């Protein structure tokens, strides 16, 4: 019995040493090479699961039910029952059986080839066969491709069908001017390490039509991930890497052969979209000849995904950001289906997946503007749309009066002296100021004041009713939104700032959609949705249905309304309800922000916004492409 315990030890290290990879600690561990012993020698044991194991991607070995006896005098029996993840899947239910020895004052394992997989014996071979799974593809709430495989034109030279001197540069100079390359670069690709006289050096990718060829170029079609907005949704959508080894030791079901999403949709939706290997994993004979059949299922390709996103809207809010720093959010409030999240400046997802260059690369992470940040997702300031929350909150506990009209005397105003020198500031120099007045002209006074007359306490129970800090259950990595540091302001001066959204507030665009949504449902929050078929989730009783029948109109004025703050928007001549905002950030950063929605058939909700905008340049100067499209397709 007391052997039997130190026996049960050596068959727990000896699986935790192949669990680890280090297949040579647990060679050390068997007997002597010997006719009842060890069939194999340390050396041979080590290559034998190396070889075996290495080639099945096998990880995670485990046991259960561990039975060890006695057979004689230094010989104990054990068996147990055991489980292991390879790239064709879980082998689970492998009965292992074996002698163990216990000559000496330790314990060794007779190592036997059926230690490996249970039937086997002698020189048993292992064999392996796979067939990759085609990655699904991702596509918008129509059905039009946002992220696809397909053929694609491959531009290459070949260096021997080039030239020998003279003509070779007057051809590299030809291929440079007819495909838009450099000639440095075509120099530059053709004399790396891995090149020889008669290979196939690929250059770039034609996506569109192919011109002459000249001497030396070739079209080889050639499969790849493709995405056809292409940097108008790169942040959403991501794209997809060449799986490295240390892809396969975190996760061995992947194709090795094959790609791995590395941001956005693409690595979030990976286990989805990139389907299961197919293949037999088998013992064959010392010949070849198949033996027993370990794992084997046909190869099932990926699942499409389907998103609510439009694909002619998201292209549109793309390129309205004229390649400045913003995103822009567009939903149907009522259901919350996303239809654009469009984040600008962006990077080429195309050129990222079929080859970017060391030099490309770093000025895409180098670029101040910052190309790889989703902004749509990048918690900001609120700024004066902020106001639309203060003021329904305002509302509801019965401390704003709509035809009570505030008496405010220049630009600067300050609770009592304890202020000391900070001022709340407006822009306009209105004296007669009600609620509809300080939305039109966007008045920051008006809406400190009455945030200090409701409190603190009735600030937060009206704030509390939304999400801040709830996590939103979309496929998109997002911190929840937050309404200061701390659970209390514990200032008067925060406490007036948070009031027209720019305190220690934290909100994305697509949280703020989410906020925003109450002033087309009645004063319900609908959550944003991103997967198509996913059911639609509500919140009721987030603010009440006066304030909305009473904000709404005022709404309507900030675009209608002559000195309105989006008057712009009213040559559209569609019903326009929009509240727009400018954060100041601490030179003097500023974002600009807009809020709009259609008021009388909410049949869609946009969010656009400018980080560090440059003068005289705002969300509101470019929405009336977007709004066209969607008050005619949204309805
Ligand atoms: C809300 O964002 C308000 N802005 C401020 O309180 C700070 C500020 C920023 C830039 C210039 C002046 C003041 C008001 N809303 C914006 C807007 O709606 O665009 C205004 C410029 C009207 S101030």
């Amino acid at each position: 019995t007391q052997a039997v315990e130190a026996g049960e030890k050596t068959v727990e290290q000896f699986v935790q040493a192949l669990n680890k990879g280090d297949y040579n600690k647990a060679a050390e561990m068997t007997s002597k090479k010997a006719a009842n012993k060890s069939a194999l020698s340390e050396k041979e044991i080590l290559d034998k699961y190396q070889n075996i194991y290495g080639a099945a991607d096998v990880k995670g070995l485990q046991i259960s039910n561990l039975k060890v006896d006695k057979k004689d005098d230094s010989t104990y029996s054990f068996s147990y029952k055991a489980k292991m993840n390879t790239s064709l899947g879980e082998l689970k239910d492998l009965s292992y059986k074996g002698t163990l020895d216990r000559n000496d004052g330790q314990t060794t394992i007779n190592w036997q080839p059926n230690l490996v997989f249970p039937e086997m014996e002698g020189n048993d071979k292992v064999s392996l066969t796979t067939q990759e799974a085609a990655r699904g593809n991702i596509i918008d709430r129509n059905g039009e491709p946002l992220a696809t495989t397909g053929k694609l034109k491959q531009l290459g030279v070949v260096p021997s069908k080039l030239g020998d001197g003279g003509e070779k540069t007057a051809n590299i100079k030809a291929i440079a001017s007819s495909f838009d390359l450099t000639e440095d670069a075509i120099n530059q690709a053709i004399s790396q390490s891995w090149v020889q006289p008669d290979y196939f050096v690929p250059l770039k990718i034609i996506d569109g039509a192919t011109p002459e060829l000249p001497a030396g170029a070739t079209i080889q079609e050639v499969d790849g991930r493709y995405y056809p907005l292409g940097e108008a949704a790169a942040q959403l959508i991501g794209y997809v890497g060449d799986i490295t080894a240390e892809d396969i030791d975190k996760n061995p079901e992947l194709s090795s052969n094959g790609k791995i999403g590395r941001s956005g949709l693409e690595m979030a939706f990976d286990k989805d979209l990139r389907g299961t290997t197919g293949g037999k994993l088998s013992i064959t004979d010392a010949d070849g000849v198949e033996k027993k059949v370990l794992i084997e299922h046909e190869v099932q390709n990926g699942k499409d995904i389907k998103l609510t996103i439009d694909a002619k809207a998201q292209k549109t809010a793309f390129d309205s950001l004229g390649g400045k720093a913003g995103s822009t959010v567009a939903t149907t409030p009522k259901t919350g289906d996303l239809l654009a999240l469009a984040s600008s400046p962006s990077y080429d997802p195309n050129k990222m997946t079929n080859g970017i260059s060391q030099e490309d690369y770093k000025a895409y992470e180098e670029n101040p503007e910052q190309p790889f940040i989703s902004r749509f997702a990048t918690g900001y300031a609120p700024g004066s749309t902020f106001k639309m929350i203060t003021a329904a909150i305002g509302l509801d506990n019965g401390t704003i009066d709509p035809n009570e009209v505030l008496t405010i005397n220049g630009l600067k105003w300050q609770k009592d002296s304890s202020w000391g020198s900070y001022q709340v500031t407006r822009v306009s120099d209105v004296s007669q100021v009600d609620l509809k007045t300080a939305l039109i002209y966007s008045d920051n006074i008006y809406t400190a004041q009455e945030t200090l007359k409701m409190g603190e306490k009735k600030f937060r129970t009206g704030l509390d009713k939304f999400i801040f800090g709830e996590d939103l259950d979309l496929p998109i990595s997002m911190n929840p939104a937050q309404i200061s540091n701390e659970d209390s302001f514990n200032s008067d001066i925060l406490l007036a700032d948070t009031g027209y959204g720019q305190g220690e507030l934290l909100i994305n665009p697509i949280q703020q959609a989410a906020m925003y949504s109450v002033f087309a449902n009645n004063g319900t929050l609908v959550y944003p949705k991103l997967i198509a078929d996913k059911e639609t989730k509500d919140k009721k009783n987030v603010i009440g249905e006066t304030a909305v029948q009473t904000i709404v109109p005022d709404l309507r004025e900030v675009v209608q309304d002559v000195n309105g703050t989006a008057h712009s928007l009213s040559a559209l001549g569609i019903p326009l309800a929009a509240k727009t905002g400018t954060a100041e950030i601490g030179g003097g950063k500023e974002n600009s922000f807009l809020f709009a929605f259609n008021p009388d058939n909410q049949g869609y909700m946009m969010v656009s916004m400018l980080e560090n905008k440059e003068d005289d340049d705002s969300a509101t100067k470019r929405a009336s492409e977007l709004l066209q499209y969607l008050n005619q397709n949204y309805q």
